[PDB]
């Protein structure tokens, strides 16, 4: 059970609460089906109901359907989400705040009616599209060219690592218009993808190690067709476009760790004061006591930082720093969590009857994937370096 | 140098930055003599004028002459002395909070009136006497006794490890008055021990591997003739007393290495931006870079964690487990940093010119002073076996 | 590339080259489909091939059959299995050191030459059964009843994560006769079940994180009739030989770690260097130099501890506290360079295409099988408590 | 105690004993003093006896008085004197490994026969020079430089760092004869700098944060006049011998911290053990005996490495990137024992009195004294970027 420490509001209160009574009997139930079959029987079942309560517009006004809210309220509610079944906590990150905030705060009162309707009422599905095979790291160096033939331009080029790829309806994709400009970030430009589109096919699901349930293939352009008017921000002038969300990614994203901590937490807690060893329970012995206290004070100081920084971000003060360290932070504290609470089970711990195994391959996710450490550090140490 | 994610609203911002130009003249250039004389020859006069700032009651009444602000106040002043001197900010807490703040939670009309003004003037100075040369963890073992000599107690017994000891005129000294009862905590009780009684002394400073300048001793009772008056508390009531001034003392003296992980940084990274190795300046290589993020990123967690965990006992909700646990992570996140911090500097950084051995001597204090480091993690995980 | 640093004699450095090449022909490629179907169809042929060259009875005497090799070749070929096959690996542990070693140190001349021609030649496959699904690290708090009635023993009771299960011809299985006595640990009886015994009911095998292939199954023993013959060590006195057995089980299962971080730097170093970001090649960043660099440090050093602790036991020098200690470190150390490994791939090694996911999933299982790792850590303390 | 596991042969374990025993009779009740009076009185007369015990040129061949052994000896007496103590480690260190085997491999026929009978005896002390000012780790970018006339070298610069400085007489001193080469390793060039030659001159002793004993200063030239005859290899060769001497200088080294961390166990274990708590020896906690178990393990596996690295180079396979990397992992190990080992005294181990604070102090040296961690992971680095 989560306490008032973490600094919530009455109102914040009571969404985490409905939130934690909401995905009971609905998500959890059936995380290990998902995580056993790599596949959401019912996920645009479940992506009705969340647009329902309004947490797919968390962030985004209610005049285009979403609550009206800070990033605050968005970085708690993905805590709750990810906790119950940590499979589908990336898709809805990959939705709400890489497609959604993304047309809401960079693009036009044209494009800003068309896909966000859809996509803040759970009927589209949305999703951010600039990784590649060649750049991972280099985001800069991308290969996927756009030649402008008027007033549509057509994408050329593969994509890899893209998440909810098979079933989204709304893809951000980014591509280089401008192959020999001497600047690598003057030639990215940001484009809107929907689904049903010419030359543009989703290639297969991968079978990812940990974070199985949350769809990723690969994206093929083959001579396709995308109008002018589809373009997000502004041509040749991507590069403020691309690193702006990156940072809410990394700002958002860091509850997904944090709710994998919650729900080791959860899961420890209470197996080690009914598991009993030596004729005491395994809960009373010193070394059990020293992992339950390193395990909670990790997830006690990874959720007040980012919940910290989220306060600070609600009221003008942004900073891509703050927001890559959180994450980095959530995640490299999540990982030794999970191990300690995989060590706490024993052999219990390491068959697929239980969700050890799960949240230890679920939180390696968030170390590799969404940026890597060494990005994160290296943009720090710029960061450092330009004062 | 510090930054708007702590939230504190404008008023404590104010004494943010009125300590930080105080200590900057006043504390922060005699630091390094301190540390190297182990005797602060100034310390009545800075008392008195950080009581004339009104630092020291900041936490009592404004009946007293104190401020009447929270512990959230009390933690960023305690920060910024210990990031000017991390020795004379465990004088200054353990001054302070385990003196101001015990005689207000526990002491009646009286003694408030009569040791309060002067205490936190600056005129008087206080200190906790509990730990011993034979149980440092292990309170509830003390062997001071107590005999009621009619309406007097008559102490014997010797205190160890007591900061500010020669220096203190009034003392709070816990004493066993009663042995035979079944549980050895409904013994003891606490007393008010002011300077120059017959029978108190003091043998003689020690010397320490860090906090040099802080003065401690042992206090020697030989047949003190305490009145009754001077009882804190209640007859037989000590344990809950010390239990209680025991969990808010770990939280005010959270800000000790917090204040050393944020001196040790502010050291730091102007020095890599001076110095140049294989042609470039060292704060452009990597691994100089990725150290750097993981100091702040670790810095900024424990302020956070810290300072949300104060702002909750602010409100009436306070508990053992969270401060013994954030002043466990602030020491070892502390230590860990100040061991990275002196290997940035290379060589410079083995010498006593540079503060950075000081410091990381000044952080292994709070993994073994307040408490200990494994007591901690047992406090924690017997909260959970509670429930 | 292993080098000779390791301090290996001319026929040590062949035997591990002949492993290699074993192993690479016939075991490396099909390592991954093992892992995926989590079956090994050509279980007993490999078996078969490797009690052809002698691997299986390396530390059995000749006269059987074996190669009368010490510990260190069994470490050796240890560490070559696992470098391909992590579950393979497992297996011949659990096969040679379990069965085979258990019979030729506290076994009678008929009982070994009944079971070990076989165990060696490949016919038979051995397995040990200690672990309870009451009693997992508490292996004297076992309830296996083993009542007698004339010359054959009744055991009745079931006992869970028995390794090579369902395909074990020979199995030790440690059963408790005098569940009154005062003594706890003078109680068990170990006794050698075959497969054809009226009452032996395997179960289904175990889906696990890792480990995939090797047969985990519940072994159920009701009413079953063993007789007096197939006693291993002395009657209501088998605590002894079942901590001889743990003391040296956790050197040769050292190999298991060993071998993993072995594969993951031949699969990492190499692919450094075919991998391109920011126009150069990932091994040059200082970042991916220093995690390089410990990854290596680590993997030498744990190697070169086994390796010195092997030798010291081929001479008397046994020491069960060394034994716990090299099998905690080498599994400490493991899981923490297969989470590195994973970071250095980027993408590539969060997909079952590539074995670096499948590594650390295994590297999991020696912290918490063959004793957990607290548990490791309480013996070695316990070693100190009497000198 | 020691253990037969480390595979020391005959003439090796009793040579281990004879120098505990001599260093417990001589060292180990003056280390205190040493550390704090930052000098050694008794230096000369300790260096008479470390030369007629044979202990002095233990690697230098059997010509002059040597022992002729190998580096495997050298290596076990360094880690028994700093054992004993750590401030006489680096001098022991800086005299018998980084002058004398410059000297016997580099050096000419009347070279090395006219320093080492009075170097080995113990007469001279032996210092290196490579450091700078400005180069603490780019030791090619000195500024040393030193002209050509006729039959005489004159050096004008300056140098720091220097582990004996004032009490050498012999130093070897790198200079740049030529600054004007495109690489800037082939104008470096080592010269026998003795002392008495006009225009050499020494500073005061630096006062460190550890090490305290071992005499550094600044060495100064002005119009020095340098022979020919005492060029050390061959001119504008420096290089190739600096580069070759500093692995196995930092091979050598490698005993510190190995030795700082088996007396760190020493002064721990016995006082686990005397003092008590809650009843019973504060020893048989899980929690200390999980820290007793952690320190012993990375001990022996930090010394197991250490000896199997200084047995190869005994046969002739010699690496830079071992020697580096044995020193660094047992730096970085060694650091976290002693915090541990301070950490289990409690608030005794605080305090001056015990050797617990000079622990810490000293195995910090072995981390920035003998290059920084990251030269070391970029040597180790570059050692697979050339496969
Ligand atoms: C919502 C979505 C975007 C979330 C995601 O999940 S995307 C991430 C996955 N792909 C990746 O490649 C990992 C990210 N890669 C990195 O961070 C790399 O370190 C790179 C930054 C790309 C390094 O490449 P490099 O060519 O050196 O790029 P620079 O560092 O020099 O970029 C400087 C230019 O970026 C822009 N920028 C930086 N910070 C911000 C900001 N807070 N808001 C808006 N714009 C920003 C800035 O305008 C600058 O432009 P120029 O001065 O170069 O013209
Ligand atoms: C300046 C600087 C360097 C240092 C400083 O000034 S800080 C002071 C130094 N700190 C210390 O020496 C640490 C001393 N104490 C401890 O470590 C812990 O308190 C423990 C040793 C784990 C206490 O354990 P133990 O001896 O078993 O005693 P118990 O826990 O069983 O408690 C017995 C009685 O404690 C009292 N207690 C415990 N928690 C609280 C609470 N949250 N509020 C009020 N009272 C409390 C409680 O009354 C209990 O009594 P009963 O249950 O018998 O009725
Ligand atoms: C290979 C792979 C596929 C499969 C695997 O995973 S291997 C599976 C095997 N490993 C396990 O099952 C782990 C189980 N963990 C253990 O057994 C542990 O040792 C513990 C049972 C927790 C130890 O706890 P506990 O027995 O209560 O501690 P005690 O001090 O009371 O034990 C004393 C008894 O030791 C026994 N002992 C006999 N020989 C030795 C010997 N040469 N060295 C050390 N101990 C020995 C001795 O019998 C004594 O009991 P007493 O009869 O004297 O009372
Ligand atoms: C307290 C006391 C007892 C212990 C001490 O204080 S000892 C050491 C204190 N001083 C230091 O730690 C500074 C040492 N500095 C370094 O090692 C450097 O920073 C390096 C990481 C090697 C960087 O050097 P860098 O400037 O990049 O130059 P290079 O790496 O290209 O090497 C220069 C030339 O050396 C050559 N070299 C490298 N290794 C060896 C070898 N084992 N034997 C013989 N020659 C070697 C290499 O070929 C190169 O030649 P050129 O290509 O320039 O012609
Ligand atoms: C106002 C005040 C100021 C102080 N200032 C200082 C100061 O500046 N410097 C200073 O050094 N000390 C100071 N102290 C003393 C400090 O409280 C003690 O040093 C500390 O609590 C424990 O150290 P110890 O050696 O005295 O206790 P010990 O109990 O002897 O500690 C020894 C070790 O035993 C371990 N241990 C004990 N019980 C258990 C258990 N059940 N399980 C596992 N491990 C256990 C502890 O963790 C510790 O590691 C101060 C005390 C007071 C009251
Ligand atoms: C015989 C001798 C004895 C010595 N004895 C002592 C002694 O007793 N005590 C002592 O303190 N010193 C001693 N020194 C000096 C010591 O060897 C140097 O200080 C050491 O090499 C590190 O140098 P620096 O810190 O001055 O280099 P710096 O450049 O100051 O190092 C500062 C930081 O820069 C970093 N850095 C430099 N290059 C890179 C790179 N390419 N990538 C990433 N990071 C980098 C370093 O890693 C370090 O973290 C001695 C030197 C010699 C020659
Ligand atoms: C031949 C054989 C082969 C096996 N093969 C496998 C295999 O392939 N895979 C597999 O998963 N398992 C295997 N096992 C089971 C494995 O040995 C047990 O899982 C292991 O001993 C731990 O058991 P447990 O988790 O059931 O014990 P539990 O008691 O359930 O352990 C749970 C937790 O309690 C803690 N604990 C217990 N006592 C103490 C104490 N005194 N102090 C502190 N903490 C304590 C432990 O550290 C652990 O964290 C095998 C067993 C045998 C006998
Ligand atoms: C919208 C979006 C969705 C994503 N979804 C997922 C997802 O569902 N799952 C997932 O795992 N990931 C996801 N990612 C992360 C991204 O796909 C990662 O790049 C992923 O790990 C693929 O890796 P890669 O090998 O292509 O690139 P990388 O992860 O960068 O791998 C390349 C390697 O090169 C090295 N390298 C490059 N430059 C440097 C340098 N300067 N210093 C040191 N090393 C360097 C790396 O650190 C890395 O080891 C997503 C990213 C975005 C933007």
């Amino acid at each position: 059970v989560d306490d008032a420490i973490n600094g919530l509001s009455e109102e914040q209160r009571q969404l985490r609460q409905t939130m934690a009574k909401f995905l009971q009997e609905h998500l959890a139930p059936k995380a290990q089906e998902i995580d056993r079959s790599n596949e959401f029987k019912n996920l645009r079942e479940f992506w009705k109901q969340l647009g329902n309560l309004g947490v797919l517009g968390i962030t985004a006004p209610v005049q285009y359907g979403g609550s009206g809210l800070g990033y605050l309220e968005h970085v708690l509610v993905m805590e709750e989400i990810s906790r119950a079944s940590g499979a589908v906590g990336l898709s809805y990150g990959a939705h709400s705040n890489l497609c959604i905030n993304q047309l809401v705060r960079n693009g036009n009162e044209a494009q800003k009616e068309k896909y966000l309707p859809k996509l803040i009422s759970g009927e589209y599905i949305g999703a951010l599209a600039m990784s590649e095979p060649n750049a991972g790291s280099d985001v800069v160096s991308m290969k996927l060219k756009a030649e402008k033939k008027g007033n549509h331009y057509i994408l050329n080029g593969n994509k890899f690592w893209i998440t909810n790829g098979p079933d989204a309806d709304v893809l951000i994709v980014y591509a280089k218009t401008d192959l020999a400009a001497v600047p690598a970030s003057r030639g990215i430009t940001a484009f809107i993808v929907e689904k049903g589109m010419p030359g543009f096919s989703t290639s297969k699901k991968l079978d990812k190690l940990g974070m199985r349930g949350s769809n990723t293939c690969e994206l093929i352009f083959e001579d396709c067709k995308i109008p002018a008017a589809n373009i997000l921000g502004h041509e040749n002038k991507g590069v403020y476009v691309l690193m702006s969300g990156l940072d809410l990614a990394r700002l958002v994203l860091a509850g997904g760790p944090l709710g994998l901590m919650q729900a080791v937490l959860d899961h420890t807690i209470p197996y080690l004061h009914v598991r009993e060893a030596f004729g005491q329970k395994i809960g009373h012995f010193q070394l059990m006591q020293g992992k339950m206290a390193d395990m909670y004070t990790r997830l006690m100081a990874c959720r007040q930082y980012v919940y910290n920084v989220a306060k600070a971000c609600d009221e003008g003060h942004c900073t891509a720093k703050d927001c890559a360290g959180v994450i980095l932070y959530s995640a490299e504290c999540a990982t030794q969590v999970a191990l300690d609470g995989i060590q706490c089970f024993g052999g219990n711990g390491y068959i697929n009857d239980f969700p050890m195994g799960r949240f230890l391959r679920d939180a390696k996710l968030y170390e590799i994937g969404a940026g890597t450490s060494e990005v994160r550090r290296l943009v720090i140490g710029r960061a450092f370096n330009a004062d």
